[PDB]
């Protein structure tokens, strides 16, 4: 295993992967999770936020400013896509 940065395997975002503690809730969205601090856009790195507008396409995160219009089903008259609330996912490995 190579991709294992999650203190083995238990859950991390696949922005950073610095643990997803019990203590800080996570954004979980199709089947991924991510840390609240790291759900921002790949292209402007706008911060997502729930009650604004973001794009969640391949399991990636862009937002209302890039809009990737090019590859977006159902960019007809205006996507209305809005980010998701951060919750309890998985508690981290803590070797001792
Ligand atoms: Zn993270
Ligand atoms: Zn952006």
């Amino acid at each position: 295993g190579s991709y294992i940065r999650l203190f083995g395997n238990s859950g991390a975002c696949s922005a950073c992967g610095q643990s997803i503690p019990a203590s800080e809730l996570v954004m979980r969205a199709q089947g991924n999770v991510y840390h609240l601090k790291c759900f921002t856009c790949s292209t402007c790195r706008n911060r997502l936020v729930p009650g604004d507008r973001f794009h969640y396409i391949n399991g990636s995160l862009f937002c209302e400013h890039d809009r990737p219009t090019a590859l977006i089903n159902g960019g007809s008259g205006g996507s209305g896509s809005i980010a998701p609330f951060p919750e309890a996912a998985l508690p981290t490995s803590h070797p001792k």
